[PDB]
């Protein structure tokens, strides 16, 4: 009870990725399924706690939870909440297929009822991206990986980090070097088209282009209009306004007709089956050699 080592408490399973390796675990005494990430000492720890405790202040069915740390052998052992299909992206990634317009909705649908919570709080994510917005084996699409105030203007390497990979960035956030809630809300609506379209607008342009782009073209808009209906249209159109004050919040998105008629998570059923499928059968094969 008080006396039990780390691993008389969890029984830990197959590595489920990566900063750090994280591992798939149960936890004996209620055997609920978990993730746990194992840090090594060398690392930002001071970087780990502030992530630690944005996850603690946070209690909402739309952000990953944190459970408790552990210590073994100078690592840090952080114990979350377990969403076994993984990333959107990863989904895209696994299954090579972008979502359809229902599919997104869904999931857009829960995760603005995250950023709505978070926003409300007096929180903003900062990274926003299908890559951060993973999903549970449920269906259930829950925000995590947030940012940090201050990440932009930090030292040169771990801003850098940020500064490299723009193209989820709104304008003003360019503009003013820095982040206000209504920033996840630009997010959101370029997640909407990699969602769809498999990438964010100037992905594949060098990154400080796309950085002096962003605050000076017209809002991005899906490659072919004419696939997607006028309700995810004009979702994207809402969501991508350039003046920060014109903005939807998420309060008001989350009565669009794109989201309000969103359809239930059990239509991600056969996708996540798939996404989980893949996986678990590249990772018999990686271990096969």
């Amino acid at each position: 009870s008080l006396t039990k080592q780390p691993e008389e408490v969890f029984d830990v399973l197959e590595k489920l990725g990566e900063y750090g390796s994280v591992f798939k675990a149960i936890h004996k005494e209620s055997g609920q399924v978990v993730a746990i990430k194992q840090v090594p000492v060398e690392s930002d720890l001071q970087e780990i706690i502030k992530e630690i405790s944005i996850m603690q202040q946070c209690d909402s069915p739309y952000v990953v939870k944190y459970y408790g740390s552990y210590f073994k052998n100078t690592d840090l052992w952080i114990v979350m909440e377990y969403c076994g299909a993984g990333s959107v992206s990863d989904i895209i990634r696994l299954r090579n297929k972008t979502l359809i317009e229902d599919e997104i909705a869904t999931i857009l649908k829960s995760t603005l009822k995250g950023l709505e919570y978070l926003h409300f709080m007096r929180k903003i994510h900062r990274n926003i991206k299908a890559g951060n917005i993973l999903l549970n084996t449920e269906g259930h699409a829950k925000l995590a990986d947030f940012g940090v105030a201050g990440q932009l203007t930090d030292t040169m390497a771990k801003r850098n980090t940020v500064i490299g990979t723009p193209f989820w960035m709104a304008p003003e956030v360019i503009q003013e070097i820095g982040y206000n809630c209504v920033a996840d809300i630009w997010s959101l609506g370029i997640t909407s088209i990699e969602m769809a379209e498999g990438k964010p607008p100037y992905a594949d342009i060098h990154p400080m282009r796309a950085i002096f782009m962003i605050p000076t073209n017209p809002p991005p808009t899906f490659r072919k209009p004419e696939l997607w209906s006028d309700d995810f249209t004009d979702f994207v159109k809402k969501c991508l306004v350039k003046n920060p004050e014109q903005r939807a919040t998420a309060t008001q998105l989350l009565q669009h007709p794109f989201i309000k008629n969103a359809k239930p998570v059990s239509i991600l059923r056969d996708l996540i089956t798939e996404a989980m499928e893949i996986k678990a059968k590249r990772h018999e094969e990686q271990q096969r050699e």
